């Protein structure tokens, strides 16, 4: 009987979740930012002592976008003048502050408009990229050494990624990898020479007279891809007398015969490196293990240290092949692999033996390998209570695979079912982050005897606040189709009367290996819709979804816009059968792949849905990028899968839209899913006389994430929903 969670609450952020992010700097010490000062805490006991006062950079005379303290705490890097590029990427200005000297380093600075900077992982070495060339600083205040002379805008990329590698392979702008003690610096070089440009307008500030045409090399399904080459430089033997020597490590022969990608870079020991390559047909990948050769100065990659990974029913890995975690000697390694039942479990490999041995089994999956000591492997999975939507930390005894113990399931069972972990430098201590179903809880533990020394943050203040608002409840459950469990979640309005009939809004993503039904606690506009508009908001994970094995995940192989669409419809039906849903009032909405699925549903003719909103939807797979799209579809040639490409487009369903209300929204500057896709949607709809609502957002990207634009889009969608449900 209090006040509700309102749209203004959501947009103005009035009820905020506290976090606690630390950074381990040793085996028993981490850094936190309490009251804008950086403090160093000592886990072994309790003490805490100031590492850097907030006042230190009162004198900088620059808005400070980001900082990064070197591994040895001697130097701090200061990032200012951030100017955005894509997603994960930018340009900035950098200053280095000597913590001993308590002085800014003014001689030999890092050039303006730098693309990326990393410290070496142990000293205070620096690698940065500027105009697409790599530069190394050994001592922070002496001339950088230029590693590459070959970089060229939009063509050659040394040490940073091009659009497609950034978005779809590495999930980062960086393409540098230091060896553990910073001796070697491994890097990739991308070549976009023959890759087609996507072009689009940028309007900018009202005063720019002629719009800017932005050009990005971007391969669409089937188009010419970038090429990759791999190098390693020895940073200890750099010199100003002599251009650095980068040794090129060449891909395996099974890759050289055709288009390929470099999909993983992992260091095994101070002198051993592992590279994973993937064929453009993502059926087939090879791991190469290369040793450094103290005499010749090169890198030896023995065949029969190679390890082939094939998929007979889809692609390798969940999104890419998984990364290996080597033992300390680097002669054996652990790696998540899909087993005979098609469930992803931990595999134990010898670098010279083709076969591997599974150390876990079961109808549940390993999410990630988190830490590896000599005695124990620490990993996260969804085994607990057979819920694919939960996460917990487990540790498995390396001498007895039967001795696996669960470090988080009993910590706080009714409140915490979604854990992620951050380990100290030798897995001595670890922090546990709990994400739901209750409010997020952050604790600290020592792994010696698993004791929970400290509660870092519990969101008491937030809990207090939420007592005095009518919050919605969340149900998480499953239904059974064809002898298989498919989970869903529902956000249910306050005072939920099982007898009344509520309007329903399907929240959809449904992309391959996705998962919208989980145990995470959230404060978002579904909260607003449930709390204030008495509207049930639902998500469902049908065919081709994650973390339940390959029977479900690979179900949509070679055929997007089929099974997952069907299943989202089926879930609206199944929700009707439950009897508290007013079936004259089911909307559906989704962004990106979810916009694609929303559109496909609205055009299905099913007659189940009254209206939908599609934000930045894919409309036709030949429009999306090669890496992502071909992973699930192969090439759009008629020798391959062209039929399923063409059968599966939004525009070909245009007629059916005559039965539904449709809102179509897209940012004009979306470099990911191009405005093109929606331009094509609205064009087909016009061409068959269908009415619909639309909205462009000038200059927004795929995120539509800028403040004003974000409150605007949610307000607009709110009005469309409230109107479509004929609610006040
Ligand atoms: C990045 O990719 C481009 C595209 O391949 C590379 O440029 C191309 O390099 C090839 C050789 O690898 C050149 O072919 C040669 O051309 C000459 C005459 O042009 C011919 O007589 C030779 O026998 C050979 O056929 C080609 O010209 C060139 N193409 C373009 C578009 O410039 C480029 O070198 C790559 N950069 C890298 C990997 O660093
Ligand atoms: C390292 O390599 C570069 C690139 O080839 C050399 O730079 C060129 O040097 C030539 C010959 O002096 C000049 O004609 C060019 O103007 C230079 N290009 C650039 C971009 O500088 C450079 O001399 C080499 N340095 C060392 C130590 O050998
Ligand atoms: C980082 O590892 C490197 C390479 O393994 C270590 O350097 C080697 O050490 C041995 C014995 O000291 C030498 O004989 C090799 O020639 C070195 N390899 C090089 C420099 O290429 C080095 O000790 C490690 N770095 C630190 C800080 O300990
Ligand atoms: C900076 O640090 C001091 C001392 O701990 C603290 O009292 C002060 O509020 C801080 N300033 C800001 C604005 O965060
Ligand atoms: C914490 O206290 C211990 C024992 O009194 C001391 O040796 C150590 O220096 C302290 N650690 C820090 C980071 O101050
Ligand atoms: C960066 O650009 C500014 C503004 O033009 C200039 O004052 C400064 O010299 C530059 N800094 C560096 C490190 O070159
Ligand atoms: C994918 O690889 C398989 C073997 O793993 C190959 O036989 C097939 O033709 C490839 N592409 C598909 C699934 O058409
Ligand atoms: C169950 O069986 C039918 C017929 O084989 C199939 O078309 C349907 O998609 C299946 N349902 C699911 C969700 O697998």
């Amino acid at each position: 009987s209090r006040k509700t969670y309102t749209l203004t609450d959501y947009l103005k952020n009035t009820y905020r979740l506290k976090l606690y992010s630390l950074r381990w700097i040793s085996d028993h010490e981490y850094l936190y930012k309490q009251e804008n000062n950086i403090l160093v805490f000592n886990a072994e006991y309790g003490n805490s002592s100031v590492f850097l006062e907030n006042s230190t950079f009162d004198e900088f005379g620059h808005s400070i976008n980001d900082y990064s303290i070197s591994p040895d705490g001697q130097f701090i890097l200061l990032e200012y003048n951030y100017v955005k590029q894509w997603r994960h990427s930018y340009t900035a200005s950098y200053d280095i502050y000597d913590l001993n000297k308590r002085q800014l380093i003014t001689e030999e600075r890092i050039p303006n408009n730098t693309q990326w900077v990393t410290w070496s992982p142990v000293g205070h070495k620096l690698a940065y990229v500027w105009n697409n060339d790599i530069y190394v600083k050994i001592e922070p205040n002496l001339p950088s050494y230029r590693i590459t002379w070959t970089g060229k805008e939009d063509i050659i990329y040394n040490g940073i990624t091009d659009w497609v590698y950034e978005e779809e392979v590495f999930s980062a702008y960086s393409a540098l990898w230091w060896s553990p003690n910073g001796t070697f610096l491994a890097y990739a070089q991308f070549n976009d020479t023959e890759v087609p440009l996507i072009e689009y307008s940028f309007y900018s500030d009202e005063s720019l007279q002629y719009p800017k045409t932005v050009r990005v090399p971007y391969p669409k399904a089937g188009a010419v891809n970038p090429t990759v080459k791999f190098f390693v430089v020895n940073t200890d033997s750099l010199s100003s007398v002599t251009n650095a020597t980068s040794i090129q490590i060449t891909a395996p022969a099974s890759m050289l015969i055709g288009d390929h990608y470099l999909c993983d870079v992992t260091w095994a020991t101070q002198e051993r490196i592992s590279l994973q390559w993937l064929r453009r047909i993502q059926n087939y990948s090879v791991m190469d293990i290369c040793d450094y050769d103290e005499s010749s100065g090169r890198w030896n990659c023995l065949v029969a240290r190679q390890h082939i990974e094939m998929s007979t029913t889809g692609w390798v890995g969940r999104f890419r092949p998984s990364e290996p975690h080597f033992t300390l000697d680097g002669n054996s390694f652990y790696k998540i692999i899909s087993n005979e039942e098609g469930y992803r479990h931990i595999c134990y490999f010898q670098i010279d033996k083709k076969d591997c041995t599974f150390i876990t089994k079961g109808t549940w999956e390993v999410i990630g390998i988190e830490a590896l000591t000599s005695d124990y492997l620490y990993y996260i999975s969804n085994e607990y209570k057979g819920m694919p939507g939960g996460r917990n930390l487990y540790k498995i005894q390396l001498s007895d695979y039967t001795k696996v113990t669960c470090l988080s399931c009993e910590l706080n069972p009714e409140r915490c079912q979604y854990y992620s972990v951050s380990f100290s430098k030798e897995a001595k201590y670890y922090q546990l982050r709990c994400s739901g179903p209750g409010l997020p809880l952050y604790t600290l533990h020592s792994s010696v005897n698993d004791k929970g020394l400290r509660v870092l943050e519990d969101n008491s203040a937030l809990d207090k606040m939420l007592q005095n608002v009518q919050m919605p409840s969340k149900k998480l459950d499953f239904i059974i189709l064809n002898e298989t469990k498919f989970w869903y979640q529902m956000i249910l309005p306050p005072h939920f009367d099982k007898s009344k009939k509520y309007p329903l809004l399907l929240d959809v993503y449904a992309g391959p290996c996705s998962q919208k039904a989980d145990t995470v606690f959230r404060l978002n506009w579904a909260t607003y819709l449930a709390s204030t508009e008495n509207i049930i908001v639902a998500s469902f994970d049908g065919r081709g979804s994650g973390y339940q094995g390959d029977k479900i995940m690979h179900a949509i192989n070679r055929r997007l816009g089929t099974f997952e669409v069907e299943d989202q419809i089926e879930a609206a039906r199944q929700f009707s059968k439950m009897g508290f849903v007013d079936n004259k009032r089911i909307a559906i909405w989704g962004w990106s792949y979810g916009g694609y699925v929303t559109s496909m549903v609205l055009g299905s003719g099913s007659g189940v849905f009254k209206c939908g909103i599609a934000v930045a939807p894919v409309s036709r797979w030949e429009y999306y990028d090669s890496v992502y799209t071909e992973r699930y579809m192969g090439l759009p040639t008629p020798e391959d899968n062209l039929d399923h490409y063409r059968n599966s487009t939004v525009m070909s369903r245009a007629e059916n839209f005559k039965q539904v209300e449709y809102l179509l929204i897209h940012g004009t500057a979306d470099d990911n899913v191009h405005f093109q896709q929606s331009a094509q949607i609205s064009k087909a709809l016009v061409d068959v006389g269908v009415d619909f609502q639309a909205m462009w957002y000038t200059d927004e990207d795929h995120g539509i994430a800028s403040s004003t634009a974000h409150q605007h889009i949610y307000t607009h969608m709110s009005h469309f929903i409230k109107q479509c449900f004929s609610l006040p």
